[PDB]
């Protein structure tokens, strides 16, 4: 569904959450472009189950994560050579933050075997324009744009 | 002193908090322009003590709040009158979100007597350009710009 709501105070617990077909994910856009009218920043609340990973991807915007619960590993590559290259792998834990430089290819993995990972994610220039890589050797020109992304599809179609 | 941190993954409990001379405030810039190099978004973590309030102010950027703990009241003024005017009082509670229209005058109040209010705040176009009002009756044209703001003064002076 597309749930639009521009009032000023909104209850996060009442904004319908979904995996959008991504196994192990639970997503809520807390404040965003297509659902609420934002123009410069957008905020997501996401929970990833044990062992799950996001796809390898990039987006031409700033992006900041804050870890509410759980632990994991951040994988990041470079945006300057013709492909991402073998990534940096950096562990993170509850109450850590990390920002992804514009266009850097990255992946977030919930490497804990038992607890869910819950983060707040903030982006600039919404909505997100995510290009997907199938592995760290795929060249940057070859990444596939998936726009709108699955949590924006219903509202993107409703706004034409 | 100015604390600059060029690290990718940071522990938020080790970024130094301060009131910056604002009674009942505790602030940490989680990811920002002067402290970490951000250009498009900046993220703060703020705790306000029971009864305390931010000054009445406005800023030419988007601003989104997410309430992590506690509860309170958002006070919103007019951007169409020549002054903010008597404010609308909008209650908010744990797990709510609110976005402040660009340039609207507002104040956040911890109207709870029992527990601290903690919020994650996101702004666009950092660092903040905050104009202060002495009361809801002050004309928009008389509001005073305080730049750099108190949590940016040390790095702004160090930058020279
Ligand atoms: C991730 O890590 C984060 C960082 O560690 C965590 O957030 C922090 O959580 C702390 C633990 O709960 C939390 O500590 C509480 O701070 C509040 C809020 O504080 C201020 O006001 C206090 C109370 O005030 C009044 O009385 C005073 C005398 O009693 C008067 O002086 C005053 O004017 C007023 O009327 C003040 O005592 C306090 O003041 C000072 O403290 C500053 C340091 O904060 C100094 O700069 C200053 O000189 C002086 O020492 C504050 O201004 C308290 O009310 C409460 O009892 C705890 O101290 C802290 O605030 C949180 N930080 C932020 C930025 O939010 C977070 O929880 C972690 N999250 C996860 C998921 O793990
Ligand atoms: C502020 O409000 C927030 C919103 O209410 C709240 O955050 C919510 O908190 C709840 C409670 O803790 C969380 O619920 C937890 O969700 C996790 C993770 O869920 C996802 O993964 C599970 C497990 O997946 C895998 O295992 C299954 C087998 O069981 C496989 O099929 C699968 O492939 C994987 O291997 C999965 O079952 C979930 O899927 C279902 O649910 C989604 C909806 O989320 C449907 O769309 C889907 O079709 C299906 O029914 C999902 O993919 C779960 O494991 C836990 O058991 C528990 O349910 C929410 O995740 C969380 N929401 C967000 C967005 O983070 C805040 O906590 C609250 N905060 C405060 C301060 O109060
Ligand atoms: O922008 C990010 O890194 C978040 C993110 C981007 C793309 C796909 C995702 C799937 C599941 C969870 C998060 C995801
Ligand atoms: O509404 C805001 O921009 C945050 C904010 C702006 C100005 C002063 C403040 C004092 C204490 C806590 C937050 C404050
Ligand atoms: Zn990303
Ligand atoms: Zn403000």
């Amino acid at each position: 569904s597309c749930v639009r709501d521009n009032s000023l105070v909104r209850d996060i617990s009442q904004m319908p959450q979904s995996s959008y077909g991504i196994e192990g994910l639970s997503h809520i856009t807390v404040a965003g472009a297509l659902n609420h009218g934002m123009k410069e920043v957008e905020v997501w609340l996401q929970t990833i189950s044990p062992g799950q990973r996001t796809p390898i991807h990039r987006h031409s915007c700033e992006e900041v994560f804050t870890v509410l619960k759980g632990k994991g590993t951040l994988l990041m590559g470079s945006s300057s050579l013709k492909y991402p290259g073998q990534p940096q792998e950096i562990p993170f834990f509850q109450n850590t933050t990390f920002s992804i430089p514009v266009n850097d290819p990255h992946q977030v993995w919930n490497s804990d075997e038992h607890e869910d990972l819950q983060v707040l994610v903030i982006i600039s220039r919404p909505p997100a324009k995510i290009f997907l890589y199938d592995d760290w050797s795929m060249p940057h020109t070859a990444a596939v744009l998936k726009f709108p992304f699955v949590w924006d599809e219903d509202c993107f179609e409703a706004a034409k």
